[PDB]
């Protein structure tokens, strides 16, 4: 699972930038005391959030502009 500081500091670093480099994943790894893999997974499904929460509006704007 991921802690109330691991969350607050991956959510930080995600509105910062949703691509992370192989030596970012490391640094986060360190400071957050998360395996790379875990951050790497969690920014993968953070990613899937935003994509869902972008399409959900994109298609309410549709809906709303009828009629
Ligand atoms: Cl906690
Ligand atoms: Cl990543």
């Amino acid at each position: 699972t991921y802690t109330r500081y691991q969350t607050l500091e991956l959510e930080k670093e995600f509105h910062t930038n949703h691509y992370l480099t192989r030596r970012r994943r490391i640094e986060m790894a360190h400071a957050l005391c998360l395996t790379e893999r875990q951050i790497k997974i969690w920014f993968q499904n953070r990613r899937m959030k935003l994509k869902k929460e972008i399409q959900a509006i994109k298609e309410l704007n549709e809906q709303e502009k009828q009629a």
